[PDB]
């Protein structure tokens, strides 16, 4: 049997930059993404979110979506720029006002809004004083998250603090190939522990002025071994380090992983007592990311952690390049589940899959087999983590909508509702229809 | 086209007590006359009886756990007269009104409306060996009855019908003798006929002085299409019409009887006198419609009373008791009714649905009834349609929440959209019910 | 002259939390403003304290017994926040509810309908040390309250009162500090006033999404009469009538604020946003009155903040309390209510009662008040003269049920129609009881 636990929420997630355009629409600030999409060569075929899915202006035809596939949740981000135009100071009210009418929207169709403060796009006048590098963002994201846990208290009661802090520090910071693009291993360092300190500082004042519950957003890629030669599985555990223990451990009070010592040189650096002690705020809850796994080897000339994936030639590849392996998002959930101690509810926050589809419907219809397969057999998987223990209490799909994926463009598309860009015109996938199934039967279909 | 209903549109699904209880003479209840009836040899199919039914006096909770995974927002019920008064008159009984005492609070609490019933065809045997509906003083009987259960449940049961399908019980009891009590006289039913009216004209004008909330009848319709050209058959299509759909309406209406009964039971005819009407005319605050199926009757000189008969309609699907699946005729039937009662009563279809061949079993945990869902469906955009064309129609109740006794019939006609595995008393919810809940989750927009 | 009272008006009795329970932080109860004020030196007269009172808390039982024997038809109480909610905020207290549960059920039980009110002055200091009525959070903190209790006696309590008196708790409490929480600022009263109001409507609107029945706000009226000719007297009685009668009617029924509010408090009056406005006009289903007297103001330029004073009228009664006895005044009130609401709201006596002296113990067996039977049956009489001039009045609640402690002035004022023994916790029905029980069972013929 695959029915689910009662209570567990089915859902879908999006965010703002990826579907929202009209970025300078109504008093709306400029966002780092606003820049660098508009920068030469940044972008894949100078693709940016000018437009996207126009779901500033179709949402009330996105939520009526929402509603035939049966969805319970939705998560989304909310632009910061859009409400404080320069990061800090004076609100923007129709900003604010339009994410006031989509979560009253929401609620009026019996579904739960989950509100993501942070999702990559920082205002770009926080970013002229330093951005994720100036320490002083975790007050100003405070005071941002504040005027957010004000406005939508009673309404929104599910909020995450950051989305993926290895993508905004690793893409944005080390390597570049995100906004704000810079390419440092100093700044990465800073940057990643500023982003701790934010989410803490945003926690306490969700303690002081919040109502439900908080916690913060990570995507982990689990690093299985690709021999038993020893400098392999010191590979392995630098790349572990680095993208999966970087943040979760001094999240739970267990300080920076040693590797990182040797990952980053003498980019390293060794932070305050007290920082540690705001980064492991308690929090209510956590989401989980996953895609995929790797299998790292070593690499003596891959900047900065020394080591590279082997091509798991034996599976299927999504358009991403990204493996299809559904038995590591169960070991991965039983492992968060162990460094979290059981203690701390879990919510699979982002998971699907990108796989080509053709620009238009196609008489209508938009078929996707391999979307279907990813989507069932990784919801089995979960299944699977449930039994043996995990607290696991949601699943959001990555994605709603056909979106900006991001660097990529419009190239990758992760929907299991096709959006054709040229006309706006949106088409529920096959993997949308039967997603509508496993939510309906709660999890029976899959039997 | 899309399907959405009213704002406070109410949804929900309807059983009656000798039906679905089982346990009918036990913890102090009386006999009632289906008790007796049902034990009498040759008058039920394959001897079945009322005695377990679907056991529902003893599962009631597990009943209200899949009324509320069916998401209903009412239940319609009746209660049984003889549970309540085992004699019909007299000493109460403590256990049996207290058996409805927690199934209304287990109602309540688990948020759903309260839809009750004083009578659905189960008299108490002490009544009948007093005349029945032959006698005028059950007015008062009932009202009494009905007294009783105004101020046990004041300001918990809101909505009160007072009598279930006066010509089912009139017709089949009196005049063809196919139910309870089994009698087959034209003299009776026409005696029996205005005593049924009268006591809901009683029962109401109790409700008055005693209750809270809002009473009214519940009426069965079944509308009468022409078969042919034929003036003799226009005739017959009349008489039946008169016989069935307005002999109860009309006087309700304060029309007096249709003349056509005059031609119908001849000899067996009554004048009855002029406060009768008066009391059977007293105001309600809503109107029950138990709908089903038309009829196109012909002429038939040699059936009695009516002289018609049915044509069947080869052209369209029929149930497994032969009814007919032709949902326009639901909407006619409501714009009909809102036209009888002037617009101003607000009616509610508290029974409709369709049985059809279910394995007496699951299928891996499963009953697939395509063309129970198929009426679902059809139907309920039919109510949509009457609706759009002005009919105040304020909910609707899908007969029946459970697989039961389908009375003469037995067990062999399944109307449930969940099955009872009668061997076992297990319960599956079937592929319409799965259905159904969509279309009070969505409020019709799954019709879309 | 009969006095026979409209059929279905509701006679009763009123009490409240912290002045009758004692027991106050027992069984998880949470500390209140009251347990702070009381227990410092100074604010009550002769050092008594809500410790003890009447003990209701262990003797409820013996106190519905006599509510029966008082022929009473509703009893109002209120709920103490702290006993079901500790902390003001989060989790919930289940032996405190517990009390106010087997209170309820023991009540319908006797036939006596609850009529429970959410706040009557004992804020959990929690709370306070959050600022309290000065924090606007409250709005929504009392509503989560008054939600816990909507759900939990949903269908059993179906009239809610939200706030009792407002302008005692903010003058009292906020203005002057001879209530609790003991502070003395215009400023602060200013702001306390509207986040009552706003906590009010926050109230209405949850129980509009998830309660049951009839709610609405309980207001005191103290009606101003004129001293004299003189035009800084009717400048005198315009500012008193503004902040005691008008200050919180008006905004509820969506007039504003008394513009004269602007001259009473002058620096220390604000303006609020408007949709506060919208929030504290939520329409409501019935309104209560408190009242006792009149007041007959003059000028007096250093009294603040009002620059009034009352006159003595010494040619009528006073009570022990000092109030002039005077029942047209409540006839007139009644009136002037219903000018204000547009006979639109149904209104409720939620208190109306009087101060003598009694012996703090029986004699034999017996208490005899004869000016507080002489006070109830004139203000009765009042109360039919209001009926008769197109006042919707529903019901009648006497203040008090038992000797009770008047807040800051103890025990020493005893408004009970039921003497209580403080030494020993005796109940004896007094003469004016006795009086009353005779008014409820002849339901006003008594008066003829
Ligand atoms: O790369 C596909 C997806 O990865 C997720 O981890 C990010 O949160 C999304 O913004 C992105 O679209
Ligand atoms: O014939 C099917 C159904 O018809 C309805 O009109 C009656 O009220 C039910 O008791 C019966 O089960
Ligand atoms: O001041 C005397 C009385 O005033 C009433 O309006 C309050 O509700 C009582 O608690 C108080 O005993």
């Amino acid at each position: 049997s695959y029915r689910f636990p009662e209570g567990f929420l089915w859902g879908a997630a999006t965010a703002a930059y990826q579907i929202e355009g009209s970025s300078m629409a109504d008093g709306a600030g400029e966002s780092i993404w606003d820049r660098f999409s508009h920068t030469p060569g940044n972008m894949k075929d100078g693709d940016t979110g000018d437009v996207a899915c126009d779901h500033y202006n179709r949402w009330r035809e996105d939520i009526e979506l929402m509603k035939r596939l049966n969805l319970q949740a939705y998560r989304f981000s909310v632009s910061w720029s859009r409400v404080i135009p320069q990061g800090r100071g004076a609100i923007n009210p129709k900003g604010l006002a339009f994410y006031d009418r989509l979560v009253d929207g929401l609620l009026e169709a019996g579904i739960e809004p989950l509100a993501t403060l942070y999702h990559w796009d920082l205002p770009a006048a926080l970013d002229d004083r330093g951005g994720w590098l100036n320490p002083d963002i975790a007050d100003w994201f405070a005071d941002y998250g504040q005027v957010l846990f004000e406005k939508f208290k009673g309404r929104v009661k599910t909020w995450g603090t950051i989305n993926e802090p290895w993508c905004i520090v690793d893409g944005g910071y080390l390597h570049g190939a995100l906004a704000p693009g810079h390419r440092s291993a100093y700044e990465a360092v800073i940057a990643g522990h500023n982003v701790l300190r934010a989410h803490g500082a945003a926690v306490r004042r969700f303690r002081e002025v919040g109502e439900g519950q908080i916690g913060i957003v990570l995507n982990i890629e689990p690093k299985y071994p690709a021999s038993d030669k020893p400098e392999d599985e010191a590979a392995r555990r630098r790349a572990e380090a680095q993208m999966n223990r970087w943040f979760l451990d001094p999240l739970m009070g267990r300080g920076y992983p040693e590797e990182l010592t040797d990952v980053y040189g003498a980019a390293w650096r060794e932070f305050p007592k007290e920082d540690f002690e705001l980064i492991a705020e308690p929090t209510d809850w956590m989401g989980l990311n996953w895609y995929t796994r790797a299998v790292p080897e070593n690499a003596p000339d891959a900047w900065p952690t020394r080591s590279r994936p082997v091509r798991q030639t034996q599976h299927a590849h999504t358009e991403t390049g990204w493996e299809v392996y559904p038995p590591a998002l169960t070991d991965t959930l039983v492992w968060l589940s162990e460094q979290t101690g059981g203690k701390l509810p879990l919510m699979v926050t982002e998971n699907g899959s990108a796989w080509y589809d053709p620009p238009h419907a196609i008489d209508g219809r938009i078929h996707d087999p391999m979307r279907v397969h990813y989507l069932q057999t990784h919801i089995k998987a979960l299944h699977d983590a449930i039994g043996k223990g995990v607290d696991l209490r949601g699943y959001m799909v990555w994605s709603l909508l056909d979106n900006l994926e991001w660097s990529l463009g419009y190239s990758k598309r992760f929907g299991i509702v096709h959006v054709n860009f040229a006309t706006q015109e949106r088409t529920i996938k096959d993997s949308g229809l039967f997603y509508a199934e496993v939510i309906k039967t709660h999890g029976d279909v899959l039997n």
